[PDB]
C-alpha cells in the first residue's frame, strides 16, 4: 500500500520529497518533476526558506490539473522562534500563503525547543547559546489545536521529540488531538528501535528523515560514516537489483515508516521512487538494523543546554 492511516482518519502517502537543502532556484523544477513522477507528498518548512518556490511548482501542477489538492499531501513544520502561543497561527498562515495554499495536510512543532521570538531563527545571547522561550510545550500544542479547528490544517504532529517528550504531549491535560506524526532522524545508522515502537504503539505514525545519511549536510566530515558508500548495503542493493539509495528508501518503509528522501536532481527524484517493486527479506531487515550506531546527522551544540534538547535521553 502506497499511504498509511493516520489517527486523524486522513491517508498519507508513505514516500515523500524532502526539501531541506534544496535552493530556491532548483527546488521550483524539483518539485514539478517529482509531481509529473508521481510524488503526492511534500516535505517542507519555514525555517527551509525555499517554501514560495516550493508553492510556485504545486500550484503549476495544480493548475495544469497534473493532481488534484485532495490528493497532495503537504507537510510544514512551526519553526522554534514561533512557539509562543500567539505566534503560532500567523507562522501557519504565512506558510500557507507561500505555499500558496488554502490548508496543509500536516502541520508539525518542528523542534520541542521553544526560542525568543523575533528575525533570528537562532537566537544568540553573547556567549553562543540559543536563547530560549519559556513557553511550555503543551501550550504550544494547544496553539496547534486550534488550527485544526480553525480549518488551517487537517493534522497536526511533531518533530525530533524524545519518547519523555512524547509521553508529555499524550499525557497534556484536557488533550483534545493526539499527534498524527512524530518526524525524526532514521536510517541504518540511527535505527531508533525503542522511540519508533513506542509511538507506533500509540497510534503515532513516524516519519524517518535524512534517510540517505543526508550527504549534503553542511557539516559533513570526510571521515563520517557514509550510508550510500556502506559496502555491506551497495551488496544488498546489488543482490536486489537496485540502487543504494532504492534499499536505504524501502528498509523504513518496510518498518511502516513514511520515509522523506529529497533530492532536486530530476534523476534521482525518479530513481528515489521506484521502490514499490521489490521487497528486502527480514534477513535483508534484521541485517540492515545491525548497523546501527547512534549517529545523528541533526543535533545542534548552540541548543544542548535547553531544557528541552531532545537528545541528552537515551531516546
Ligand atoms: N524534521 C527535521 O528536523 C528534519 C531534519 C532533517 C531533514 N528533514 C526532512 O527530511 C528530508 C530528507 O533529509 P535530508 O535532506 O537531510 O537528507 P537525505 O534525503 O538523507 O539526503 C539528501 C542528499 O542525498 C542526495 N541524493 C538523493 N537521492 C540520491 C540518490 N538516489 N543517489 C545518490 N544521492 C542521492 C541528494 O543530492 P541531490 O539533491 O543533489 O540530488 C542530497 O545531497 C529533508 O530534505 C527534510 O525535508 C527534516
Ligand atoms: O530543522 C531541520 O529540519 C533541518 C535544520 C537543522 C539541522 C540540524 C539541527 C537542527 C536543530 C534545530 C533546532 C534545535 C536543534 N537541537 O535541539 O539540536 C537542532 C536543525
Amino acid at each position: 500500500a502506497s499511504r498509511i492511516l493516520l489517527n486523524n482518519g486522513a491517508k498519507m502517502p508513505i514516500l515523500g520529497l524532502g526539501t531541506w537543502k534544496s535552493p530556491p532556484g532548483q527546488v521550483t523544477e524539483a518539485v514539478k518533476v517529482a509531481i509529473d513522477v508521481g510524488y503526492r507528498h511534500i516535505d517542507c518548512a519555514h525555517v527551509y526558506q525555499n517554501e514560495n518556490e516550493v508553492g510556485v511548482a504545486i500550484q503549476e501542477k495544480l493548475r495544469e490539473q497534473v493532481v488534484k489538492r485532495e490528493e497532495l499531501f503537504i507537510v510544514s513544520k512551526l519553526w522554534c522562534t514561533y512557539h509562543e502561543k500567539g505566534l503560532v497561527k500567523g507562522a501557519c498562515q504565512k506558510t500557507l500563503s507561500d505555499l500558496k495554499l488554502d490548508y496543509l495536510d500536516l502541520y508539525l512543532i518542528h523542534w520541542p525547543t521553544g526560542f525568543k521570538p523575533g528575525k533570528e531563527f537562532f537566537p544568540l545571547d553573547e556567549s553562543g547559546n540559543v536563547v530560549p522561550s519559556d513557553t511550555n510545550i503543551l501550550d504550544t500544542w494547544a496553539a496547534m489545536e486550534e488550527l485544526v479547528d480553525e480549518g488551517l490544517v487537517k493534522a497536526i504532529g511533531i518533530s525530533n521529540f524524545n519518547h519523555l517528550q512524547v509521553e508529555m504531549i499524550l499525557n497534556k491535560p484536557g488533550l483534545k488531538y493526539k499527534p498524527a506524526v512524530n518526524q525524526i532522524e532514521c536510517h541504518p545508522y540511527l535505527t531508533q528501535e525503542k522511540l519508533i515502537q513506542y509511538c507506533q504503539s500509540k497510534g503515532i505514525v513516524v516519519t524517518a528523515y535524512s534517510p540517505l545519511g543526508s550527504p549534503d549536510r553542511p557539516w559533513a566530515k570526510p571521515e563520517d560514516p557514509s550510508l550510500l558508500e556502506d559496502p555491506r548495503i551497495k551488496a544488498i542493493a546489488a543482490k536486489h537489483n537496485k540502487t543504494t539509495a532504492q534499499v536505504l528508501i524501502r528498509f523504513p518503509m518496510q518498518r511502516n515508516l513514511v520515509v522523506i528522501p529529497k533530492s532536486v536532481t530530476p534523476e534521482r527524484i525518479a530513481e528515489n521512487f521506484k521502490v514499490f517493486d521489490f521487497e528486502l527479506s527480514s534477513q535483508d531487515m534484521t541485517t540492515l538494523l545491525s548497523y546501527n550506531r547512534n549517529w545523528r546527522v541533526c543535533a545542534l551544540l548552540s541548543c544542548t543546554s535547553h531544557k528541552d534538547y531532545p537528545f541528552h535521553e537515551e531516546f
